[PDB]
């Protein structure tokens, strides 16, 4: 029933989401792996009119991973698309970057793909 | 933060606009030089607000939805990257755009590339 | 039995390698998707002597999408983990670059994942 | 292909040493100044032997496995990207580095870059 809701992953991460009219993405992020505890504040965008020709629902959103227990020093985007229909989904591309030096900026950002659904593990 | 808040130009002349506060959001507007787009655009980010202090970047990433007032691209961008501080200050980033699609069409649905960032002198 | 075999991907696209003892793979590649018609020629590395400790092992490939049917003046490359066992997998990241001028290189390269395995469709 | 074939350094100091056969192969050799790696590793991959001739550059991709008779790092480089012909020749590419993980650390398998190499003078 749209982007609004309660989403997982495939690790098993939760990513709650309220979809504003006019574009933005709020909500909150927990992560079933790495450095990370509890729940860090999450900030977006998505395309408000979508085309109409079956075609996803752009979309993207940014968590830094400080909160009140830990703090990485990294921040993770997502960009993907949400494709309505019975099982609901969003499919992703992730871009993971930690603070790094100049030298070793080389190995500062990892990539991977995550996909979420509405079912809870 | 008053690293990060300022205007910015990347290397293809587009302009990034942002605003830093203390609870770790970016705020502010992007208006891109390529692409289906014009005029200025909402972005949205979080970065590290306490950021290590032994000769590290400062992570942090945002999106734009390429739709505005006037234009609507059916697509998004999400930076992620770092700040580089000092006299000289960057941000050096990593980017995927995503374009709504067909499931069909899914395969081809993610660009991928890398912006640099110079900060300009308000 | 071992990353020479027969592999086919999400989308369908048949991957016919050879694993050389000391690194190389050799084989082709037919698309289901994109601008591709029969067999592509491609050649990679994998590690040839991997951990033994669980880990997958790690390798890549790249086509150039010319053959005597088509050029898309294009090519694509996979990097990605081979994990063995009784459904055995390989997990790739991909890179497609096509030839642009300087200008227009911002959209040139798409990325994407493909995962494989043995089983026909 | 007299273009591609030769000796390239990148940004970080690493040089690529290859050979464009007729048939659209590459051969030759990698030597990384970064990372788990130690003098030269073999390298293999494929480029475009038809371009098209309108101004486009030429696309091409490698692979190097981490391993050579001195070492060995459990990871593999894809380098995809495009040559660019004239005087000051270029070969612009972006690539992802696998490290062999086991399944629960997989997520963090795979690091994203982008190097920049010129050509070097025989
Ligand atoms: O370890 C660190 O630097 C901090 C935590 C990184 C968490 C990531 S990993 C990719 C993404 N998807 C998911 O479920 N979590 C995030
Ligand atoms: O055409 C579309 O779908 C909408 C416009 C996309 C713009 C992008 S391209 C990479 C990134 N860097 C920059 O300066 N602009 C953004
Ligand atoms: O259209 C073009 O430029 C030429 C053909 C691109 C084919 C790709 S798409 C990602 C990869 N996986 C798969 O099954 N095929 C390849
Ligand atoms: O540490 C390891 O796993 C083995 C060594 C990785 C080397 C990489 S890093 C990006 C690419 N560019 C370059 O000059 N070298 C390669």
């Amino acid at each position: 029933a749209g982007i609004t809701g309660t989403w997982y992953n495939q690790l098993g991460s939760t990513f709650i989401v309220t979809a504003g009219a006019d574009g933005a993405l709020t909500g909150t992020y927990e992560s079933a792996v790495g450095n990370a505890e509890s729940r860090y504040v999450l900030t977006g965008r998505y395309d408000s009119a979508p085309a109409t020709d079956g075609s996803g629902t752009a979309l993207g959103w940014t968590v830094a991973w400080k909160n009140n227990y830990r703090n990485a020093h990294s921040a993770t985007t997502w960009s993907g698309q949400y494709v309505g229909g019975a099982e609901a989904r969003i499919n992703t591309q992730w871009l993971l970057t930690s603070g790094t030096t100049e030298a070793n900026a080389w190995k500062s950002t990892l990539v991977g793909h995550d996909t979420f659904t509405k079912v809870k593990p």
